[PDB]
């Protein structure tokens, strides 16, 4: 694509003025929150509790696995991780994600 996942986590990286850390990133993908909408509690709920698996939309649609290990471009176009990214985490958490917390969650993503 254009860039790497190790590219875009340095960015992210950089941005948040400290290195990712993939147990914060696992622990947030994992979690129920509550400030978003109310039909999507968690990344889990779309994209499942194992990422080498695949996802589903909310009518029951799937969704390529978010592991690059399952599915290999993940992560290799920066406007395409924004785009998601960007629509998620207002869904999920009811606001953008920080440059951290996608530092941690791409950390912990890259590596399944
Ligand atoms: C359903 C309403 C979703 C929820 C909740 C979350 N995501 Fe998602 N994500 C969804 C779709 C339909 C897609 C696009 C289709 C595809 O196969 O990519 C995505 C994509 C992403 C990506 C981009 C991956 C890439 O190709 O670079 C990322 C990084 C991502 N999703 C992460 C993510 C996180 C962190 C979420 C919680 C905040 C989350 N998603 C929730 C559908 C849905």
């Amino acid at each position: 694509g254009d860039t790497s996942p190790a590219q875009l986590i340095a960015g992210y990286e950089a941005a948040a003025g400290a290195p990712a850390d993939a147990e914060r990133g696992r622990a947030l993908f994992l979690s129920t929150q509550t400030g978003g909408k109310p039909d999507t509690p968690s990344c889990t709920t779309c994209h499942g509790a194992d990422v080498t698996r695949a996802g589903q939309t909310r009518t029951g649609k799937e969704i390529a696995p978010l592991a690059p290990s399952a599915t290999p471009d993940r992560f290799t176009d920066s406007a395409r991780v924004e785009k998601w990214l960007g629509r998620n985490c207002n869904s999920v958490i009811g606001r953008d994600c920080t440059p951290g917390e996608k530092a941690d969650l791409l950390a912990w993503l890259a590596a399944q």
